[PDB]
DNA sequence: AAAAAAAAAAAAAAAAAAAAAAAATTTTTTTTTTTTTTTTTTTTTTT
């Protein structure tokens, strides 16, 4: 937990120098992403954003530049068929993280995931009670079912996604709540079926508005291949008949403890070209057209990726990560620039 | 057929009109009984 994260004596001097060379391995990441969810099959990329995500990027002091406060939390959302496994993935995160919150479908509503107020039934005293996004403020919510989300509390999200803030301004309270959470959302494609012929949007049918705030959009997608198939049933009955969380828990609370990792000159001009790169091939038409928020996201992927690394100084080959990780998800490589 | 807007309802919170509940010893009077005094009646003593 945070106040675990803050206290000094978290960690023995022996337990530090083993996470050192864990992250002086070479590979730890993948280790790391495989440790994730170590029951669910090969979904590399995925887990690679999921922990990235877990991990996230810097906190940063914009006060004196009046710019406002940004972002570091990562968000995901997981764009798939249902039976996809996304469900899982999300009650995974959800078991896992503290100050972790689960919501589905239509079973929420914009003020009970922002704030209302209630009689509290042991003073007889009208108090105000917190809701779902606010509850997981320095955590993670996850919303499954993100699709049946009816504007009228999807709207809610904006704010909470672009600024940390939930501002309620109702009949007797005024105030802003902070709501730094990060959103890990879980969709199923119109008809809850991903039609092979419509493009990447016209299938996901989310408002580009709230799709920019994600910078980590996944399309879990079903490639019929024999050999997927043959080692996911063999997988499946493995486990019908039979790292460590510690290390895993430990290193992600030294990252968060002692690791900010701030952009050298390479890795600014590196992800400068990127956003570039990347805003040129989204100019497509029916693809995720890229703003200066997924420059943002590059920005946070790469800050994300040199916590990992335990570096403290993000690099040109974090920010070449981040632009790997961003563009296998959505499928970018195996989408022609006209049709999906 | 699906999404958004409108409204319609349900339930909970709040503020008066009427009804209901709570809180409450002390002073003065009179009656009885008992005693004291007056006069009449009766008794006793002296011539």
């Amino acid at each position: 937990g945070l106040d675990e994260e803050a206290e000094q004596k978290l960690f023995s001097e022996k337990r530090v120098e083993l996470l050192k060379e864990l992250s002086r391995k070479p590979d730890i990441y993948e280790r790391l992403a495989s440790a994730l969810a170590p029951s669910i099959y090969e979904h590399e990329d995925i887990k690679k954003g999921i922990l990235l995500q877990l991990f996230g990027g810097t906190r940063k002091d914009f006060s004196h530049t009046g710019r406002g406060k940004f972002r570091a939390e990562i968000n995901i959302l997981l764009c798939g068929d249902p039976g996809t496994s996304k469900s899982q993935l999300l009650q995974y995160v959800y078991n896992l993280v503290p100050r972790g919150q689960y919501t589905s479908g239509k079973g929420s509503s914009a003020v009970g995931l922002t704030a209302y107020v209630m009689k509290d039934p042991e003073t007889r005293q009208l108090v105000l009670q917190t809701g779902a996004l606010v509850l997981s403020d320095n955590g993670i919510c996850c919303i499954d079912e993100f699709d049946k989300m009816n504007e009228s509390t999807r709207s809610v999200l904006h704010e909470v996604m672009e600024q940390q803030t939930l501002s309620i301004a109702k009949a007797g309270i005024i105030c802003q709540l902070n709501a730094r959470t990060s959103v890990l959302a879980a969709a199923n494609p119109i008809e809850s079926q991903w039609n092979p012929k419509k493009t990447t949007i016209e299938n996901i049918q989310l408002p580009h508005t709230l799709l920019s705030r994600f910078d980590l959009i996944f399309l879990m997608l079903d490639p019929q291949d024999e050999a997927y198939d043959r080692r996911l049933a063999h997988h499946l009955v493995a486990l019908y008949y039979q790292l460590d969380m510690a290390v895993l828990k430990d290193y992600i609370a030294y990252a968060h403890s002692t690791i900010m990792p701030r952009l050298s000159e390479e890795a600014s001009q590196a992800l400068i070209e990127a956003y570039v790169d990347m805003r040129k091939i989204g100019s497509s038409r029916g693809m995720v057209s890229a703003y200066p928020r997924q420059l943002e996201s590059l920005i946070r992927l790469a800050e994300a990726h040199a916590k990992v690394r335990l570096s403290n100084k993000v690099e040109a080959i974090d920010v070449e990560e981040a632009k790997r990780l961003h563009r296998e998800a959505l499928k970018q490589s195996a989408t022609d620039p006209r049709t999906g």
